[PDB]
């Protein structure tokens, strides 16, 4: 008899299937960064890694293997195939001419989401990758899901650094700070001034002026900083990975949860300010075990609007000279 | 007449000194990963980072910030110049280049340490620069500061990666396997066999062989692995960083918490085990508030005194030569 | 030589001042409720235990020990003694005599007031520089105790106030609409308990405004009946009250919410309980909720929430019959 | 249309997936629950009780709690239809041979109501004598040892470990000790095991456990008896400790943990007991309950104390209808 024998006892040897799964697709900077947020947060029973390059792949998984006394998530998985993946809860996608480098990453997703698929036909997708917009509706595409099951992360970063601005500003914890940036991410962002507000007091209400060119305190420059900031970050460190990885760990922890929380993601606005395309753009959503089960109905100004329709167009652009 | 004063009436603006602050000097992979498990486990109230790349500096700083709206952290600071590490309740070196390497290490130190100690004189110290035996005692008598305020990680991370082996041999979690790797960190290792134990059941008891050459079973490939894993690590992904991190964050809960848990930390070993000279090596120390307040005296084996009688006298071969 | 000495080598047995000192007076059902969340959110390193009936005290203390390995809390010290609470950082006041029928108002709140007059200089002489959150009730009364009590600047005087009744605002609403409470903001203001002032203009999912929407929300002409959520707030608290005897697991909570902003100086927004002078049209000595920014120096900042008039007469109507009170009080 | 559908498009309106059930909200179910929602383990939480009154306030003092929790349902009900697919049962109804047999009444109704909603649970036995009980609940049930696990000795070793910790001015995290066999007045210090990183204690200091001891180390384990009726002396009941040891055992099978735990297990085919009787050792606790045990090298008095207890326990156990 074996050591194992002589001091373990086997009641029995009946493996289950995981509860609570979670893959992360791609293991660059934002990859392992949304992979140390998920297993301090403690959101899943086992973590599984996919990449292309079979090196830093199991460096990566080691690594963090190395570390499971300080974790709570028993089992840290990683492959090329597909396999690993097998009965995830929730897929993170980290993988990655305009049009071509839109094709160069949709090519790259003619393998990864069939694959997905394969293994896990009941997960949630969610797409990390850029332009966020596009992807998350090739990954809707390819995978045949509903809506509700493809998320895109998109205006989730743009949120959460605006709400840093704004507590910055005011000297107040930015979960205090409440604001709403909506539409395409990055650099063609809506900020939905109306929605402003520090303790339900609207700080349009207060300052009629607030976002508007002839605003005397500039509170528009709230929004540019945070394009400008983007910027700065990749020029400083050449990427970015923090910031992401965490807000990426705060969706997965209401799907996880299943708590029902909004947040500023990317789904199908058909049908929504005068959008009949199949098009993909942030508005606040209630997420939980289904993924999108609801979206709040924002009220825009017809400038907000305006600046929707026209994102919405540009993509629908894209789009429509797609191979599949 | 401002939005600010119009919004928030201000009771009073006399400003306090933080009382939870750490300090992370290094921002390379080790120390930004030391950064995310602190800010993660909610250990500061204030996170100051330091280095000489200033660029790197801003950059990473910026992406910590960009994610407070997750964290529980208010503040986030870094600079090349030491007073906004000023008043640090714990001092993190990950600094340097990733023997020359004590060479261009200790010339390192030379000027980080006096820094560090000008803004901070009742800080305490962690140190996870490489040779981490060597640098916590360049700290130390450079420092000025008593032994319990100079912690060097020293085989911490050793005896986690040993554990994690020792877990996936059993089928049980890390945390239900005991088991102590001592001395000078890396290489020279010496795992304590006679402590190894699962429930207060000591494995050696049950089977004599164990770490004995004649094992059948072979657990002294279990040790071997920790050494080959850690060489394994570096070539497949070129860095470690999850691991390290996750562990300095145990340590430092220890520390800010006053928990007094036992942990494989580098300390001043002089006066035991038939060592006369100024060396630190891994023993369990108890960490609190004060730093290391006690040590537990280990029963070791003639080969495993041996092992750490030689290593004693080889660190001091190196530090009696060098030249403050 | 020892056990201990043969087995642990000491370098040094000199202790620190605790760092992050928490004290809880009175171990009723609220102060043990604010007790076991406080060491659930791992906030302090050091509690301490203040009661007048000492073995309750100690079962309290030892049973709160005995659960020590699930903690992160080394350290838990009881007694009727104060020099117990040495060096707190925040002092918890959960200390109280309930209402019996047949007494006058003031009747129940001198009372109260005759248990804070032991207490409060008894807490300050062992913790000068200590932030007082005070729970026990009328809250907005003997906030206003504690502070004259005291000698404290305002700022370190908070009262729970409306931090309850807006978590209980904030479940109903989140009922209604099927999202979890965190994403529905609303905030109940003014005086704790039965006189609240539930502010519509502030109510809203996502930034957007829900009396925007429905012009009628908080009106008693409303279809949807929203003017209800407030009066379910009040209904549920007698309801608790009628069923169980107390309420201790939602006040806890909360409380521990509060010390979360306080110990870690977060400055994140809280309905508590301020001294009042200087707004809406309040010229008195009272302590009313209003959004405040908590931190390390206690209420460092606050709010300027634009009422309607309706809002501004309940807040002066609530300050009147506060003030009528206070000015009885014999301390 | 409301404002609800003014305010939130609906893309779809379609079951718990880590349920756990608490049965008897009384002091120590309301401690377990408290305990659970502030390590965040479950996303449903179902009360029973039989007193419908203390059942509604709870479950509303909870609820009101909500904000400040990550547990999105909360649930309460006389009926056991309000547990369906519990991953977990908590069973803590129970009086604080003749009062056996009453408790054992008590567990003819809410075992097979509890079977009936949740088939593929584990059950988590804390209401007393946990031993007997633990039996009971396994023969009611039908379910597979695995599936039932008794709390045991785990409160009994928290309870050492911290005095253990208190004498050593250490953390009782860092220090290793086990109590085993029957919980309570009869349970086995296993003096062997007690450590400090991996630095037997025994072998440091031979009298440990003995009368003859001059530190007197056998009474960190005497203590751990006297604390416990001091506590009832005191306060009336015990509600936190236990409650907090709860949640650490619905921590590792909650989320597959693996770890050990001092939790009472069928004992019958060890140390010559061929008895149904169920007693504490230390267990891998995961998604499975008791996957496997922990075969602690006992002395032959230690040995004979657990054959004694389990020889006591079927005395009782023989005589019960049901
Ligand atoms: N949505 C946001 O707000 C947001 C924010 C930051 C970054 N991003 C995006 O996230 C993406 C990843 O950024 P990064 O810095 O981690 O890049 P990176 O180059 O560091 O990592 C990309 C990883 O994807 C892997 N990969 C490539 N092809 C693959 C395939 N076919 N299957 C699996 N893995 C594959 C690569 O091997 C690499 O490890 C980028 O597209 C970036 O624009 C999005
Ligand atoms: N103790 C352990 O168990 C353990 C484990 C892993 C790594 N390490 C050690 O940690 C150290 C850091 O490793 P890494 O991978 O982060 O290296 P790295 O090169 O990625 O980062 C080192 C950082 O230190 C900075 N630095 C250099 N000189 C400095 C100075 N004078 N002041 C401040 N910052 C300065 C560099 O700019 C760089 O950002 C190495 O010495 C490595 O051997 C120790
Ligand atoms: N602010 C809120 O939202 C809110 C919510 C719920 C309850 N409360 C209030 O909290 C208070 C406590 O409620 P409870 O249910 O715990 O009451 P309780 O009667 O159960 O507990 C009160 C405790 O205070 C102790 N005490 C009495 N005099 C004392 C003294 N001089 N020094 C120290 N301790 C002393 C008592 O011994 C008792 O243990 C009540 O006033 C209640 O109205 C406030
Ligand atoms: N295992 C341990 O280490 C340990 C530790 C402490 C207490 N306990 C035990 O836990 C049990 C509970 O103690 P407590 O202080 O909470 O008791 P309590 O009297 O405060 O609570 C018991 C609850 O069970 C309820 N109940 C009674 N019959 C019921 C039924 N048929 N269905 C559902 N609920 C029913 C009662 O209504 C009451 O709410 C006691 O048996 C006690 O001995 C065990
Ligand atoms: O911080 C970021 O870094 C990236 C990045 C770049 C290299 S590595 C990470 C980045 C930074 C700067 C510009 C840029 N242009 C871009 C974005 C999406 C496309 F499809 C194509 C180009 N992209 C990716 C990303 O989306 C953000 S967020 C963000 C980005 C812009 C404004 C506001 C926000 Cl919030
Ligand atoms: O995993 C690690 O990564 C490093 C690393 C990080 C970035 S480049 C190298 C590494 C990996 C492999 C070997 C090596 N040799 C070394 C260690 C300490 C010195 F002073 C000098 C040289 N160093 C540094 C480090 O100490 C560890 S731990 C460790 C290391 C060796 C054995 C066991 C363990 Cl546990
Ligand atoms: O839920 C509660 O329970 C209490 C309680 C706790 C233990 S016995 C009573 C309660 C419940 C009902 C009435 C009442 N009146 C009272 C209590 C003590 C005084 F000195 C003065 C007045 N007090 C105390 C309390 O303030 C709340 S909150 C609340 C209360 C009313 C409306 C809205 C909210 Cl939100
Ligand atoms: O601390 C406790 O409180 C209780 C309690 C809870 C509410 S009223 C009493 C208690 C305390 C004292 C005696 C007793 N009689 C009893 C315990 C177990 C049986 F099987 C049968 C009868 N019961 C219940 C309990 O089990 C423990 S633990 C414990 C108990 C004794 C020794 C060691 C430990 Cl660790």
């Amino acid at each position: 008899a074996t050591l194992k024998d002589q001091l373990i006892y086997n009641l029995l040897k009946e493996e289950q299937t995981p509860q609570n799964k979670i893959t992360v697709v791609g293991v660059g900077a934002v990859g392992m960064a949304c992979a140390i947020s998920i297993l301090m947060k403690d959101l899943a029973d086992e973590l599984a890694l996919v990449d292309v390059i079979e090196d830093k792949l199991k460096g990566e998984m080691m690594d963090l293997q190395h570390g499971s006394l300080f974790l709570r998530t028993p089992k840290i998985v990683s492959g090329k195939d597909y396999n690993v993946t097998a009965n995830s809860k929730l897929v993170i996608i980290t993988a990655g001419s305009r049009l071509n480098l839109v094709q160069r990453n949709v090519n790259i997703f003619k393998f990864i989401i069939p694959n997905v698929v394969k293994y896990s036909p009941n997960c949630k997708l969610l797409i990390v990758s850029n332009p966020v917009d596009i992807l998350t509706y090739v990954a809707w595409k390819i995978s045949g899901f509903p809506k509700n099951r493809v998320i895109g992360s998109g205006c989730n970063l743009d949120s959460a650094r605006f709400r840093y601005l704004m507590g910055e500003r005011l000297g107040v914890h930015p979960l205090s700070c409440h604001g709403w940036v909506l539409g395409e991410h990055g650099d063609s962002s809506v900020p939905v001034w109306s929605g402003m507000n520090v303790a339900g007091v609207s700080l349009k209400t207060l300052h009629p002026d607030l976002g508007t060119d002839k605003d005397k305190e500039q509170w528009k420059e709230v929004h540019k900083q945070v394009v400008e900031s983007a910027y700065e970050v990749i020029k400083l460190k050449g990427y970015t990975s923090w910031a992401i990885g965490l807000s990426v760990a705060d969706l997965a922890e209401s799907i996880m949860k299943n708590l029902r929380r909004v947040h500023p993601v990317s789904t199908m606005i058909k049908g929504l300010y005068g959008i009949k395309d199949d098009v993909f753009l942030s508005v606040p959503c209630i997420l939980g075990q289904n993924g999108i089960s609801d979206l709040v109905k924002v009220t825009l100004t017809s400038e907000e609007e305006a600046r929707l329709k026209k994102s919405a167009d540009t993509l629908w652009g894209i789009q429509k000279e797609l191979q599949f």
